[PDB]
């Protein structure tokens, strides 16, 4: 309740400096979240992990014996296509992915810190609908085609595909082979994901610092020169705090971190606690909560005047649309 | 006695006296030698960045970053003596330094950054050359050679000469155009066998990914030496066969302990040996 | 005569009698023998594509796009057709084929697509192993190498197996993958010495594109030799000391008209093969 405004006290100059430019952005238009797995998973959508454990099991006999290493758990869902087929490989995604769950309310905090654009990995259906129930209109985008015919120009760039055409292993990169050929098969998603980055500001949510998509994203960056592009935000959500040797790591990487479990004492297994607290700590911030200092509300009303001054009159009826 | 493999040894044999064999020698094989695996380095750099010993199976994010993860904090000194101490040792020579001279073969290309194979090479009198960096190519005195193309110590121990961290995995067809290139013109021409790595490893998926982009039939398939303990599944023997390799699997020829890895590597070894 | 062609031939001469001289063959020593250049050819879509000969130049459009236009349309037995009836020649071979051979090379690479260089070693007798499509890079048969970088018209008078159209030379890493790593691990182990080729030959700007991923003072600089009538002036020279070309001019060494070719390839090649 109460306790965001006495977390916000003991935040030290970094996480402030993060909060003030991420909220900025978002009262510019130029704010952008980057969606994983992590906000999938708080409704409960299924993993790819419980995909996993069904083809090492129609393809080997048996359940797993032990735990997956990185060389098997990239590859069994290869193994299972080449070997037993591509309808049964669409026919363990159609068991799993007929479920309609509801959307988490971190859906909604994303859409209530008002987006340009979503990006997304999740191949589910979770982040459209809560956009559709809002006034404002996304135009999804998951295949080729759907670029140059494209409608509104606010997009929800799904760039692991989805399962609109279809409950079909072809049009959803999940395998191996659809990892390597994914700047063959899918030129015109990755242009307009990069034209993004470089044009608007990046949250990220929903990864843990060690992804397959936050590591092909930091070598794109590593290409770019030095200081001609704004430095995505990453938010951490993980029970363990960051280590000050990673989060300077990250830093010089491109990376401004802002750690959940360095602001909020939880449980290893709360997670709507640690992205509550972080998503509620910027939309506490733009509805302006957080100003106790009796000189930045001096700041406040001269950002939102100081233009006016260009003008000699303003009427009373137009100055409450100046405090929105 | 034997299912589908006595095909495999004979066209090695052929190979063998043809002189148109390489062995792809792995660190499954320089483990052997009681060397330090590189899990232990990792540890150091763990222990001495967060202050405590690894409590469990870290990450695999971790795994390729604490190397990469030093190099940024502490510098390039502190990364240098460290390479110092756990690599100024002396191991003596395996049986399989032998058994992969037995066999005379065309040329060896490894991924070790030791000087075991380079210790093997002159004990037993066989001349071979030693190309480990780009100024090695061109200056290269011999025909046979022996490709190191991860790097080696020869010129000291600084992290400058050996590739290990993660940056030198990604930025490397930049860094070692000709001993790229000269590997895959090795596998173009000499017939590959394999022996001392998974079928998981960095190494050996980055060559099945090039096979893929070869025509068919272009080229002759790659052998593999599977010394693993547990046995090899029928749909993962399937899966590698359909991608280039011909696994020829050390568990599924004698039967052995979960912990006798040179009883394991002796026995494929020698039947392709006792062939000739 | 300058000491920087003197120092041109006392390396060539050393690498000829240790045998790493490398000859790349170019469309020089093809038109000497009067084989039928590309232009004409061109010209015979041109008359056939838009109706009407060539009233007045060509564009380097045209000269790339004209041959790609008569395969589309026309259809693809009209194309190999016009191959036929241009390439059904008997030529003989010119002495500069000879000169090549007299030094003996370690390898002859090519991207002439005529059999005069295969006619031209099998009565001098130095059996070579001609390697033109994909087939032949993992089934050669010796180690010293008749590379034919563009194809060679030995399965038949097809469009499909020579590059020639515009289409066959952007795929040309993905049609003949072996042989684009065949031919860089040549140049990075050998001395290589050009000959038949202007400063600005398509094949000479991909090469030197490859020396500039390479790596500084990693490589010995390739020799290139340069038989245009007018001298190359001192300014141009500099530009290609660095971009890895040295450059042994033929018209700075001897005294010839502007239409006297032969003269200028035969008087470069014997100062290297007087020196030996």
């Amino acid at each position: 309740g109460e306790k965001l405004k006495e977390v916000f006290l003991m935040l030290d100059n970094n996480v402030v400096e993060c909060i003030k430019e991420i909220t900025e952005s978002s009262r510019n238009g130029k704010l952008v979240f980057f969606v994983g797995a992590g906000v999938s998973t708080l409704s409960d959508y299924p993993q790819w992990w419980r995909l996993v454990d069904k083809y090492h099991e129609e393809l080997y006999g048996s359940p797993k014996k032990g735990n997956y290493s990185s060389d098997e758990y990239l590859r069994i869902p290869q193994i299972f296509y080449n070997v037993k087929g591509e309808m049964a490989f669409d026919g363990i995604l159609k068991d799993f992915f007929q479920v309609d769950k509801p959307t988490n309310p971190i859906h909604d905090k994303i859409l209530a810190m008002n987006p340009a654009h979503v990006i997304t990995t999740n191949y589910d259906n979770l982040i459209d609908t809560a956009c559709w129930k809002r006034g404002k209109y996304f135009s999804v985008i998951s295949a080729e085609e759907d670029v140059a015919n494209a409608t509104s120009s606010r997009y929800l760039l799904k760039v692991a595909g989805d399962f609109r055409k279809g409950f079909k292993g072809e049009n959803v990169v999940l395998k191996e082979d659809d990892y390597l050929n994914y700047d063959q098969n899918y030129p015109l998603i990755s242009n307009l994901m990069k034209t993004i980055i470089a044009t608007h500001t990046i949250v990220f949510i929903g990864y843990g610092l060690g992804d397959y998509n936050i590591n092909m994203l930091l070598n794109w960056v590593r290409k770019l020169q030095k200081d001609s592009f704004h430095k995505p935000f990453f938010i951490r959500t993980d029970p363990s705090p960051i280590e000050n040797e990673t989060l300077i790591y990250y830093e010089n990487k491109g990376l401004r971190i802002i750690d959940a479990a360095s602001l909020i004492d939880s449980n290893e297994y709360d997670y709507l606690e640690r992205y509550s607290a972080v998503m509620d700590l910027l939309i506490e911030s733009q509805e302006n909560k957080f100003i106790t200092k009796d000189d930045e509300v001096i700041d406040y009303i001269y950002g939102k005047i100081s233009p006016l001054f260009a003008l000699q009159y303003i009427r009373k009826i137009d100055l409450k649309h100046v405090f929105e």
